[PDB]
Order: structure tokens, then C-alpha cells, then sequence
């Protein structure tokens, strides 16, 4: 019984299994209290100010509640190598792949994890208080949500977490007796210290180990207090957890944003779409589109959780509450929705201030005045001509949802928007044009699978850090789309806003620009007959691209497709597949592969 130690709430008060999850692991870390979070404004405030007095964070006072989180340089970001999914088979995880090494995904025995939590977890929380953290991962009471109960010892984590979901009693009130998602979480550095803390960051880089056990329905993490591996809701749950539960539920959880596009005749579409890291979802998102009289609202701008109603139509919400959005790169003309957001209630890790008290970044584009100097990341002095960077290159803002100038009136919809068209893409300096349109559903999904980056990675879906399961099975449930009844499949495009010529210069201006690549995807949709057939699938027809205004756009070059280039593509891609999947391979990708083979052979 660990009552005696509640510092806030009732262990009474909670359903019967979120109170067993609690004890057993207060018995477990050995947490000196237990805070059971509730959600409100006054547990907020009183949180960020606790975490400003002992220099976890700083107030930026040229801002309406923004704070400033700077880490240990040793825990910046996710880390791949040390994230890992536990299932009674290899197989059922990952494709066994012919040349002996996955990339797509990390598998650990249950025996190996149970050796490892073992190592790390018994007493992690002496002298610090574990808070319970209930959150509902999309609007409160959607037949799409999924809610999950967070333990962490970080009150980073809270607060974050606060932005990032909709966190509170009210979600405890709402599980009632119903399953949810069991997520522990610990910085790793019980009290009294044994390793000195570093820029009044706890963490444990030498057992840090993000992992996943689906079949038990809980997210274990130790060691990082940074973002995807810490903001459990984030990566794990939202993206990991979640697809495994869509493949057995017959929904889909995805690396994409949401956005609805409205035309100048006021006709509005819903489309999503999947990029990899680095590759502008979050502008996207929410573009400010250069073409008169179009609109661009916001969904969400990372994640999508997808499923087929009654009617047929693809529901889509965004199970976030904000946006974990990248920092550096972020300007007035790159996203000036996402400047806008983030002057109020917002969280910043790892970026510059300024000595009036202001956010700084690599690509902000905002002159400062003179006089006015720059501290970096690191706490040190930093002038431009330095060659370190003032922010880390993964830094980011944490800001909420609500505030987006742009955000969607459908945003919190607990049916959901239904999606029309999906959008693949990545960076792809030569070879692929800037817009295309499969062919089929069975081609969409094997352009999904196709997908690659900038040395250029591949990236299948934007997901290949993130597949909850055998990557295989994952494209032969896309594929079972095909068979629902009454499904009303949306359209699939691919996008390349990274062409670049001879030069090394964007073939494309892109950003606000893309609003013009978006009017012919909507036309599309609409069945308008602006679509020439190439090889790799239809691409827009001479002059269906509005251009005005862009001056001369080298189109032949950007839209070129080149036999020797596609040729090298394909073989790349079977031999990748084939390697990669192997065995677990659907028969209708294999089907695809050889006839985009053969249409370029034709060429
Ligand atoms: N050239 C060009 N670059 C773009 C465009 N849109 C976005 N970018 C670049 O993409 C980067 C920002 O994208 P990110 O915010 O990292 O991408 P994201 O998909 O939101 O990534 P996560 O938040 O990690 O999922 C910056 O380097 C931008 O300059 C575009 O239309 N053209
Ligand atoms: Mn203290
Ligand atoms: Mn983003
Ligand atoms: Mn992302
Ligand atoms: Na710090």
C-alpha cells in the first residue's frame, strides 16, 4: 500500500487496473511520492515554476509563457539503435532479412528485455516523485481514441505531455474500466546521484533503451528524458503500439500530416500525407498558399490514425493535442502559422535566446538589432561567424494545437475528416519529378513502399523507424483496403519538392509554392482531365500546372523522366524488397515492382 505517499489524488479514486499499474511499479522504482496529475492550469504553472527554481528550465520573458529546456548533449534526440520491440517471434516484429541485418525495425528477445529491465528499473525513482500521467491520445470520448496512463519521474514529461495530449481527470473519468496503454517511463538517475548531472538534465546515455511489448500493451523506457523517448504518447504509443493495434483492429496509425484544402469556389477536400524527418511535413501542414483565393487548414502534422467508417469514407484524426515541430528552418516565409503559434504556452529544447529574452535558430531569418547578442544551446556565447550551430540541429517547440491561426474546425471532430488523396514523398535531388498519381491502390501502396530520402535512404511509408510489426504484414494489410466493403479508396500521389539541376539549385521554389502542386491533386480528385500518363504513373499535362507568377520554372527538367535513371530505380527497389522483406513480401507489391519494371523497358 502506498497511499501514505500520494501527494496529489487518490490511489482510491482510480480504476482498478491504472491502481495496480501504479503500485506495482511504486513497489518497483521506489518513488519518495506519488502524484497523480490532474491536469489543470494551477498543476501546470506551479510545475514549470518548481522546474524554474531548481534550473531545469528558464522563462522567456519576451513572451507570454515560453520556456526554454537546454539537454545533456548525450540525450538529443531518438535513438534508433537503442529502441527495440518485443514479441515471442522474431518474425511477427521484423522480415528476417536475407543479408543478415533490418532495417526496419529492432527486435530483443522477452527474455534479453526481462534481463535488461531487470538491470535498470528496481529503485530508479528513490528520492523523486512518480507522476501519473492519464492521457487520451485523440479528442476526449472518439470512437478513433485510444487513452494510455504514463508513470515518469520527469517533470519535463508532464508538461509536455500536457501540451502534446489531452491529459487530466477528466480522461480518468472518461477510461472508467477500459483497457489502456500501459506506459512507464524513467530518467534513470536515483537519488543520491551516483554520475554527475550535467546541465540539470537527468539522464542515463549508457542504459538508455526505448522498448515496446505490444502483446502485454505496454511502452517501457529508461534512460532519456528527450521527446520520442520520453513524451511515451509521441513515437511509441502514437506510431509503434498503435499500428500493431490497427493491424488487429483494421485501422491505420501513420506518419502523416492532416490538412484540409479549401479552393477558390469554397469546395473543400481533406488529404494526408507521409514524409520522412527533414522533409516539410509541418510546413505542409500548414502552408500559407500563394495561389489567391485557396486555404490551407490544419489537422495535425504528424500523426494519423485512419479507419473506414460505415459509409466507406477514410476517417482520419490527429491523436496529438500540438506540435513537437522541429525549430531550426522555421521562419516568417517558410511557416508563418507555425511563428505564430509558438509566441504563447510554449515549450523550446535545445534553441538559442537572445539577450531580450527570445528564441534564436539556424534559418529564422529575423535580422536582431543591433547590440542584441545570442546565447546558444549549449549556455555559451555565440556570434554567426562561429561555426558551431546556435541550436541543435533536432531542436525543438512544443507548442499547443488550439493556438494555430489556421487550425482546422473539424481538428477535434470525434468522427474525424475524411481523407481523399494521400501524399507520399521525400528528397530526392535527381530522377523524380515533382508530382505524380498511381495507378491503381496497388501501385499507391508500392509507391509508398518505394519511398526514399537524403546518401539516400529508403523510408517505406515515412514509417521505417516507426512499424510496430513485420513490415510485410503491414503492406498486405494496406492492400485488404482493397477488399472492405463499400471502401472508398483515396487517391495516391507522390511529391518531390527537392529536385535540384546540374547545379546543385532547387529545381522548384516550393513552401507557399506547393499550394500550386496541391490545385492539381484537388482537380484530380475532382476528375478533371489534367493527368498525362507516363511510366511511373500520371503526371500533370503541358500548362495544367498554374505557373503564373514563378516567372520561368525549368518544367522539362523538373518534370523530366529519364529511362536510365528509372531503370537503376527499379533495381534498386527489387533488390531492396527482396532482401529486406523477402518471404513476408505481398504478392500484389512483387506484381507492381514487375510492371513498373516492364513499362520502363518500353521506354
Ligand atoms: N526546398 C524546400 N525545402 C523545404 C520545403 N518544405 C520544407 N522544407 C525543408 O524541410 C525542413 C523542415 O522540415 P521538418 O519540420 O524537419 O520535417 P517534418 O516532416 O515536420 O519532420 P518531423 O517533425 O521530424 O516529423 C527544412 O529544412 C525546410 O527548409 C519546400 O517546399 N522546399
Ligand atoms: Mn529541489
Ligand atoms: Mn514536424
Ligand atoms: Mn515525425
Ligand atoms: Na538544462
Amino acid at each position: 500500500d502506498f497511499s501514505a505517499k500520494v501527494i496529489q489524488g487518490s490511489l482510491d479514486s482510480l480504476p482498478q487496473e491504472v491502481r495496480k499499474f501504479v503500485e506495482g511499479n511504486a513497489q518497483l522504482c521506489q518513488p519518495e511520492y506519488i502524484h497523480i496529475c490532474d491536469g489543470s492550469e494551477e498543476e501546470y504553472g506551479r510545475l514549470l515554476a518548481h522546474m524554474q527554481e531548481e534550473g531545469v528550465i528558464r522563462k522567456l520573458k519576451k513572451y507570454d509563457n515560453c520556456w526554454l529546456a537546454l539537454t545533456d548533449p548525450r540525450d538529443v534526440a531518438r535513438i534508433e539503435s537503442k529502441t527495440v520491440i518485443i514479441t515471442q517471434e522474431q518474425r511477427d516484429t521484423v522480415p528476417i532479412p536475407k543479408s543478415g541485418q533490418s532495417q526496419l525495425g529492432r527486435w530483443m528477445s522477452e527474455e534479453d528485455f526481462e534481463k535488461a529491465f531487470n538491470a535498470r528499473f528496481p529503485g530508479c525513482m528513490k528520492g523523486r516523485t512518480m507522476y501519473v500521467i492519464p492521457f487520451s491520445m485523440g479528442p476526449l470520448g472518439s470512437p478513433l481514441a485510444k487513452i494510455g496512463i504514463e508513470l515518469t519521474d520527469s517533470p519535463y514529461v508532464v508538461a509536455s505531455m500536457r501540451i502534446m495530449t489531452r491529459m487530466g481527470t477528466s480522461v480518468l473519468e472518461a477510461l472508467g474500466d477500459g483497457e489502456f496503454i500501459k506506459c512507464l517511463h524513467s530518467v534513470g538517475c536515483p537519488l543520491p546521484l551516483k554520475k554527475p548531472l550535467v546541465n540539470n538534465w537527468a539522464c542515463n546515455p549508457e542504459l538508455t533503451l526505448i522498448a515496446h511489448l505490444p502483446d502485454r500493451r505496454e511502452i517501457i523506457s529508461f534512460g532519456s528524458g528527450y521527446g520520442g523517448n520520453s513524451l511515451l504518447g509521441k513515437k511509441c504509443f502514437a506510431l509503434r503500439i498503435a499500428s500493431r493495434l490497427a493491424k488487429e483492429e483494421g485501422w491505420l496509425a501513420e506518419h502523416m500530416l492532416i490538412l484540409g484544402i479549401t479552393n477558390p469556389e469554397g469546395k473543400k477536400k481533406y488529404l494526408a500525407a507521409a514524409f520522412p524527418s527533414a522533409c516539410g511535413k509541418t510546413n505542409l501542414a500548414m502552408m500559407n498558399p500563394t495561389l489567391p483565393g485557396w486555404k490551407v487548414e490544419c489537422v495535425g502534422d504528424d500523426i494519423a490514425w485512419m479507419k473506414f467508417d460505415a459509409q466507406g469514407n477514410l476517417r482520419a484524426i490527429n491523436p496529438e493535442n500540438g506540435f513537437f515541430g522541429v525549430a531550426p528552418g522555421t521562419s516568417v516565409k517558410t511557416n508563418p502559422n507555425a511563428i505564430k503559434t509558438i509566441q504563447k504556452n510554449t515549450i523550446f529544447t535545445n534553441v538559442a535566446e537572445t539577450s531580450d529574452g527570445g528564441v534564436y535558430w539556424e534559418g529564422i531569418d529575423e535580422p536582431l538589432a543591433p547590440g542584441v547578442t545570442i546565447t546558444s544551446w549549449k549556455n555559451k556565447e555565440w556570434r554567426p561567424q562561429d561555426e558551431e550551430p546556435c541550436a541543435h540541429p533536432n531542436s525543438r517547440f512544443c507548442t499547443p494545437a488550439s493556438q494555430c491561426p489556421i487550425i482546422d474546425p473539424a481538428w477535434e471532430s470525434p468522427e474525424g475528416v475524411p481523407i481523399e488523396g494521400i501524399i507520399f514523398g521525400g528528397r530526392r535531388p535527381a530522377g523524380v519529378p515533382l508530382v505524380y498519381e498511381a495507378l491503381s491502390w496497388q501501385h499507391g501502396v508500392f509507391v509508398g513502399a518505394a519511398m526514399r530520402s537524403e546518401v539516400i535512404m529508403r523510408d517505406p511509408f515515412a514509417m521505417r523507424p516507426f512499424f510496430g510489426y513485420n513490415f510485410g504484414k503491414y503492406l498486405a494489410h494496406w492492400l485488404s483496403m482493397a477488399h472492405r466493403p463499400a471502401a472508398k479508396l483515396p487517391k495516391i500521389f507522390h511529391v518531390n519538392w527537392f529536385r535540384k539541376d546540374k547545379n546543385g539549385k532547387f529545381l522548384w521554389p516550393g513552401f507557399g509554392e506547393n499550394s500550386r502542386v496541391l490545385e492539381w491533386m484537388f482537380g484530380r480528385i475532382e476528375g478533371e482531365d489534367s493527368a498525362k500518363l507516363t511510366p511511373i504513373g500520371y503526371v500533370p499535362k503541358e500548362d495544367a500546372l498554374n505557373l503564373k507568377g514563378l516567372g520561368d520554372v525549368n518544367v522539362e527538367e523538373l518534370f523530366g523522366i529519364s529511362k536510365e535513371f528509372w531503370e537503376k530505380e527499379v533495381e534498386e527497389i527489387d533488390k531492396y524488397l527482396e532482401d529486406q522483406v523477402n518471404a513476408d513480401l505481398p504478392y500484389e507489391i512483387e506484381r507492381e515492382l514487375r510492371a513498373l519494371k516492364q513499362r520502363i523497358s518500353q521506354m
